[PDB]
């Protein structure tokens, strides 16, 4: 069946409500619901259900013009009405989208006939368009799936305007998805996808050696590395590695001893031998990250400087900060006290562990003691809302995220980021700005506010910046080229052209 394709995905894609998070897969989310304006690889958005929009003059009240022509898959309507009822459902459970400042910043949001719709801001919110493009929340359900006229206690159907309908789903073991023959764009030449549920990396490349799968799209984790080099070489295949779209981190714990003194976070981020780690761990697939951000990423090119692996210098920091070598140890010691540090990671994933490892091995070779905890899932979570660790490691979210939602984020205690931070004496002044950055319309202060952000972030060693990270695929020949979409967590299936 040549228009029948056949993945994998780690879980199911959940029940697709479109408002809400884990355990919903936010590319099968995107494959279902839209947006009032699509995100652009350049940055900008285009018309999507919403054809054309104005605003005012002081850029809080914004009137969207809908098209007239489009249908939920169950047949229903979509309209300014449909459209208004869906942000009011994702308003209702506005202390879950915290993170988003587009949920905090939306005052009201109205249908004044069929085809416009009225969304009034609290503030001249810039991120606007792009954070209305993201995969959820602000995507459309038919309202008639809605359970006693909300969504954030659950949904019934879950029926969008998207090209893709869910077909069923059947927990642990498969998600099938059928081209929508109604859609109102372009028809996908794929009619049918099935999703295999199979965690393990190494159990989806044995699926695709099989011919069990017939595509694997995804992140570092999607299959083993050395695997995929292989495969890269194999002329029954087809694999393709994107450019870089996502930094891969650990955040260090400014809060905490003994990552809260400078020069220690100065010395860690001197201690890793990042090229080796890249080709040690991630078998050459990956980039060197020396910043936070890459400096393609909007905003971040700023000419900050590169701690670059120097063992030397690293230990000279240490010294230099009161934490020096007893007679016959390896393990610095300050005040009596060891150069401990606890590296969190989810336990479980091998490529996690094993760079963890090396990470632990080249901070031995500067005095530093890196204890391993590794951890289920929910407990790496856990940590990283309280601040529960020494160094753990984290990501970047990709565009359209970079960087202003992972900076609005920031300013959340509930996350990685604002817990890592909070040791710092400029933490206040770095939200504040974040606020402002965000709201401001000067193009000159956003710049320069966000340099500022930055530079302090890079200046304070907050993070040790691993790697630019890439999409891999891994997909049959016949298939043909597999595209990428401009959001980082989508996958393009209405693109895939055998
Ligand atoms: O996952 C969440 O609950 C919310 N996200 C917000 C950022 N997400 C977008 C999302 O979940 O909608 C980025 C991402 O998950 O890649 C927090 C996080 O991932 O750290
Ligand atoms: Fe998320």
């Amino acid at each position: 069946a040549p228009d029948e394709i056949t993945t994998a995905w780690p879980v199911n894609v959940g029940p697709l409500n479109p408002h809400l998070y884990t355990p919903n897969q936010m590319f099968a989310q995107s494959m279902v619901y839209e947006p009032l304006v699509k995100y652009q690889a350049d940055g900008s958005v285009i018309p999507w259900l919403a054809k054309s929009w104005t605003h005012s003059e002081d850029g809080k009240t914004w009137t969207f013009t809908l098209r007239d022509d489009v249908k939920f898959s169950n047949g229903e309507p979509f309209d300014a009405e449909a459209a208004a009822e869906n942000f009011r459902a994702v308003l209702d459970n506005r202390q879950r989208h915290a993170w988003l400042e587009l949920a905090n910043q939306i005052v009201d949001v109205k249908a004044l006939s069929k085809t416009e719709l009225q969304i009034t801001l609290k503030s001249a919110y810039y991120p606007f368009l792009q954070e209305l493009a993201l995969p959820r929340p602000f995507r459309f359900i038919a309202p008639s799936q809605f359970k006693n006229h909300e969504t954030m206690n659950g949904i019934k159907a879950p029926i969008g305007t998207g090209p893709w309908i869910l077909q069923e789903s059947k927990l642990n073991q498969y998600d099938v998805f059928v081209r929508n023959e109604n859609y109102w764009g372009e028809k996908p030449a794929i009619k049918k996808i099935t999703f295999n549920v199979i965690p393990d990396p190494t159990t989806r490349a044995v699926a695709f050696e099989t011919g069990d799968i017939d595509l694997l799209y995804g992140n570092e984790g999607l299959l083993p590395l050395d695997t995929f080099a292989r495969f890269s070489q194999n002329p029954a295949y087809h694999t393709q590695l994107s450019q870089p779209i996502e930094t891969v981190m650990l955040a260090l714990n400014t809060a905490k001893a003994p990552t809260n003194e400078l020069a220690v976070r100065e010395a860690l981020n001197y201690a890793v031998n990042k090229k080796s780690l890249i080709d040690n761990a991630l078998y050459g697939t990956q980039q060197v990250a020396d910043t936070l951000f890459a400096p393609s990423v909007p905003y971040a090119n700023l000419g900050l400087k590169p701690s670059q692996y120097d063992p030397q210098k690293a230990k000279a920091l240490l010294e230099k900060a009161g934490w020096t070598l007893p007679a016959g140890k390896d393990i610095r010691e300050k005040n009596g006290q060891p150069l401990r540090i606890e590296l969190s990671f989810i336990g479980t994933d091998a490529l996690s562990k094993s760079m963890a490892e090396i990470i632990q091995a080249d901070m031995r070779q500067i005095g530093a003691d890196v204890s391993l905890i590794g951890e289920e899932e929910s407990s790496i979570y856990a940590r990283q809302r309280d601040g529960r660790f020494g160094m753990i490691f984290h990501r970047t979210w990709g565009a359209p995220y970079d960087p202003h939602a992972f900076l609005s984020s920031m300013r959340v205690p509930s996350h990685a980021d604002f817990q890592a931070q909070q040791g710092l004496a400029d933490k206040p002044l770095i939200d504040k700005e974040i606020g402002e950055v965000l709201a401001t319309h000067d193009e000159t202060q956003r710049q320069a506010l966000y340099r500022d952000i930055l530079t302090r972030l890079h200046d304070e060693a907050v993070y040790l910046p691993i790697s630019y990270i890439s999409m891999m695929v891994v997909s049959k020949p016949e298939l043909g080229n597999i595209p990428y979409a401009p959001i980082a967590t989508e996958i393009p299936f209405e693109q895939i052209k055998p």
